[PDB]
């Protein structure tokens, strides 16, 4: 099986491995993309894998140690790929490691998976070549479709709670105004909330975007009194099944999520 750290990396793997081997995802829905605790049985799955796919030690810190014992012909470390380096985005002294939100990095990931699976399973070269073909065709078609869906929303300002979507935003020309540090469970105290609400109004935000783990109460406490619309973005596509068309569905779903709140 191909074992991916995170569900959207599973989407990409499952396109290339389709009908060749299963793909499995380690990280549960709602668990920490950084600090999940791998169980002994996750380690075994990693070591048993035909191929391990992950972003790298600056994202899934939780698997760094476990993947040391695994040869390089059996792992794709996306942040270390030659074709990814120039696409890695540094800002305010930090690199964005949410690489599965970049269509171009997703394409280099698919290419790297394809290349490793072909060396490992030459008896399936043709199916794997066909799978990479279908993945790229669907990615091109989705890119253009999403591009057109989000083109008319340039200039609609918004804030997010998790500044994780920059690859997708910079690629499709979206206009985020900035981000608020907000606990998903506990709303901010009156002072900082006051500041947030006035920024929402001052900078003329159309929307504020939370993620599925935020309690609605906390999101409402933020948007209350402003007339800024509330949105939800799922950067992990927890509602999408693995499968050949899944990465494209993921990109399109995310487009819909944005468009839905920003549309006017
Ligand atoms: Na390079
Ligand atoms: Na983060």
């Amino acid at each position: 099986a191909v074992v991916a750290s995170l569900k959207p990396l599973g989407f990409i793997a499952s396109a290339i491995a389709d009908g060749v081997t299963d793909t499995q995802v380690l990280l549960p829905d709602g668990a920490s993309e950084h600090d999940y605790s791998l169980r002994p049985s996750d380690v075994k799955r990693l070591q048993g894998a035909d191929l391990v796919v992950w972003v790298g030690p600056e994202m899934e810190a939780f698997m760094e140690k476990s993947v040391r014992n695994i040869p390089d012909n059996k792992q794709v470390t996306i942040a270390q790929l030659a074709d990814v380096k120039p696409l890695l985005m540094k800002g305010a002294g930090e690199y964005n490691m949410h690489l599965w939100l970049s269509p171009e990095i997703a394409r280099a990931t698919a290419v790297a998976i394809h290349e490793k699976l072909v060396e490992l399973m030459p008896q399936s070269r043709a199916k794997l070549d066909a799978n990479l073909k279908d993945f790229e065709a669907q990615l091109a078609a989705t890119d253009k479709q999403v591009g057109n869906e989000l083109a008319p929303l340039k200039g609609k300002g918004y804030f997010v709670f998790h500044d994780a979507y920059g690859y997708y935003e910079k690629h499709y020309g979206l206009t985020p105004l900035g981000h608020f540090t907000v606990n998903p469970e506990i709303q901010p105290g009156a002072q900082r909330l006051h500041e947030i609400r006035t920024q929402l109004v001052e900078q003329k935000a159309t929307c504020v975007f939370a993620e599925p783990q935020f309690r609605p109460a906390v999101v409402e406490a933020v948007a209350r009194g402003t007339s800024v619309r509330m949105g939800t973005l799922d950067p992990l596509g927890t509602n999408i099944k693995l499968g050949k068309t899944s990465y494209s569905a993921f990109l399109s779903q995310l487009a819909n999520q944005y468009a839905s709140c920003l549309k006017g």
